[PDB]
């Protein structure tokens, strides 16, 4: 404590972006810090900014004085919300040390974009208007803590607007005007002048929050929204008569929770979807999981945990099928068809129905998601994004420099080859039980996806940088023979290569929780091993994003498979 | 039904002229609602098909015109709120059938059709407990 504090005034001025590391207790807390660091470093380096979500997003309005109070339920607070609206004014301390501590306790539990709102008194906040200097200095802590969306008011000083529009970096700007009185209707030219203040300052999104004295004022909002289309518009009324304007809003509807001080009567995530269904935005759809041995699939338990948390009106069930024509005349052609999640004996046959296959569906040769689109159906393979996101959730970087190893030629063998190439492995090394189904994988994959086949034991010594292995042998045979000798000299060159992570193996079989290959890579040569309960979730997480358009609540769907 | 003293006879706007003129020349006092439903469900609420069927109702001296759509999205319910603004000569009933046209049934003043649990129901009209709950959940009550 002696050596740190004397350099705090020389570290925090000589840096144009800050970041905060803390002591993490659980592995979920470690994971959220290294996930919110990637989107931070995708923002402050400037590669891919989060571009203003094109679906129907929402934003949780954290109205707490200190977020260590509601700290365990914060993963339950941020459910269905695609951004976090920190209101910086209503912190108990508006100091630079406190706001950076409250941003520290949210990237540990929520890997979400932060909307840095310093709302002033004339627009409904607890920050004063007469101290302009600590407002300009607060929005500059949003640029330098790497938040995603900064809040610049439009009835603000014009030196503050042109300072957090020339020094914004890659933190996007939302421009707000609020009618606290309610004397403007949505035909007055003051709303047109505020949209043109958003177009002229080159703000990314514009916010126009009115106040509804009748239900007609919600339909005057939607006639303003279709006459003003250049910059995206978060426009919604307030009061207890403007609930249609928050329900019908597309980008960044403010939501709240039971555990938060909801004062501007914002809806919860259940009440927003329940009202969107009763006015006809959603339909009661039916999703299915199809395959021959479907008696213990554990996929309907995952999705039904997410529809319940978000209050969407969908159901997930099973349909035993062996042919693809019974899927089309019992599930697909019905008007309540929502999508499919296709399992093992039917992955190859459902590719004939996708009029738009993704690039992963062509390269792998199996489709496990069939959602309807305009004029046909869309086919995606989310098994590569389950083999991948199981690695990224256990500390492997998304674009690291290591090498891989696919042990087996099973049903998931081709996705694991594809997931290893778009991981960043410079070379994939196939090592199989028997060499019969071996060379077919190289003739059916591009030479860019180099699959150097290991054939002898001396070749294991030339196999370099293997720290992202995947095992997809069936877990019926304890490992022996020619195959065991190939792997044991492969995993031995493990942690000493040090590519920024600990060497990782991912077992792909769900039901054998401790596979013999999971013992040998962990109890002998010290790797991090991941069970196949993690792949069944992360395959289902991207199917949940594809089926519903909504990010799935992870602890609610993880604690639906693990029982 | 005119002879039995019903209060709202219901001609259709696509009826033959010798039946719209026969009913509307001896209605006496029974008001005429003039209907045209889009049963296929492709005409959005900005065609000249909906201006004509409205204008057929004003031309036949109908006291209410009914114009019933079918919603394929939530925009056809907000397309209907702009059609009722432009046409307030005669009283208008205008809603969008289907599961995606529930908002146009909640936001409709004159004679919103409802149904009950002890009746057969095919066009998915809400009850009085759901029409007043959704009108509360969007902030009219």
């Amino acid at each position: 404590q002696e050596v740190w504090l004397r350099r705090e005034k020389w570290y925090h001025e000589c840096s144009n972006y800050h970041f905060y590391s803390s002591h993490c207790s659980t592995e979920d807390e470690f994971n959220h810090l290294r996930r919110s660091f990637v989107n931070y470093i995708k923002l402050i380096t400037g590669a891919e900014r989060p571009v203003v979500p094109a679906g129907r997003s929402a934003a949780v309005v954290l109205t707490s004085p200190d977020l260590n109070e509601v700290v365990g339920d914060l993963e339950s607070i941020t459910i269905g919300a695609d951004a976090v609206e920190l209101r910086v004014d209503l912190f108990k301390d508006t100091s630079a040390e406190f706001v950076a501590a409250q941003i520290a306790v949210i990237r540990k539990h929520a890997d979400l974009p932060i909307i840095y709102t310093v709302r002033t008194v004339s627009q409904g906040g607890k920050f004063p208007d007469e101290n302009v200097d600590e407002l300009k200095s607060l929005l500059l802590l949003g640029i330098r803590l790497g938040v995603a969306y900064v809040d610049l008011q439009l009835t603000a000083p014009n030196e503050l607007i042109e300072e957090i529009s020339s020094k914004k970096g890659f933190t996007r700007v939302i421009g707000t005007y609020q009618d606290i009185n309610g004397e403007l209707k949505w035909n007055n030219v003051e709303w047109k002048n505020k949209y043109n203040q958003g177009v002229s300052m080159n703000a990314d999104i514009v916010r126009l929050v009115g106040k509804a004295n009748s239900i007609q004022d919600n339909l005057d909002l939607e006639n303003f929204k279709k006459q003003n289309t250049l910059k995206p518009l978060i426009a919604f009324n307030l009061g207890s008569q403007g609930k249609l304007s928050q329900v019908l809003n597309g980008t960044f509807t403010p939501i709240s929770h039971k555990l938060l001080p909801n004062d501007e009567e914002f809806l919860t995530i259940g009440e927003l979807n329940q009202t969107y269904f009763d006015i006809g935005g959603f339909t009661a759809k039916k999703f299915w999981v199809i395959g021959s041995p479907i008696e213990h699939s554990r996929s309907p338990n995952l999705h039904n945990a997410g529809y319940k948390a978000l209050n969407l009106p969908y159901q997930f069930g099973r349909f035993e099928a062996t042919d693809v024509d019974v899927v089309y005349d019992n599930l697909i052609n019905k008007p309540d068809f929502g999508g499919l999640a296709i399992t093992m004996p039917l992955k190859l046959d459902i590719m004939k129905f996708a009029t738009k296959l993704s690039d992963a569906a062509e390269t792998i040769g199996a489709v496990n998601t069939l959602i309807p689109i305009e004029g046909g159906y869309f086919g995606d393979n989310t098994d590569w994004v389950g083999i991948s996101n199981s690695f990224i959730r256990a500390g492997v970087p998304p674009k690291s420099s290591s090498n891989g190893l696919v042990v087996g030629a099973g049903g998931t063998s081709r996705a694991a080859i594809y997931a290893l190439h778009q991981m960043g492995c410079a070379k994939i090394y196939l090592v199989n039980r028997t060499a019969a189904k071996l060379e077919e994988l190289v003739k059916s994959f591009p030479k860019d996806y180099n699959l150097e086949i290991v054939e002898t034991e001396q070749q294991a010594d030339k196999a370099s940088k293997v720290s992202l292995a995947v095992s997809c042998i069936p877990a019926d045979k304890p490992l022996d023979g020619e195959v065991l000798k190939k792997i044991e000299r492969i995993l031995s060159n493990g942690s000493e290569q040090s590519a920024g992570f600990k060497p990782t193996l991912l077992e792909a079989s769900y039901k054998p929780r401790v596979t013999p290959i999971m013992k040998l890579t962990e109890e002998q040569y010290k790797w991090k091993v991941i069970p196949g309960v993690e792949m069944l979730v992360n395959q289902g997480d991207r199917q949940f994003k594809l089926h519903t358009g909504f990010t799935a609540p992870y602890e609610i769907i993880h604690r639906a498979v693990v029982e």
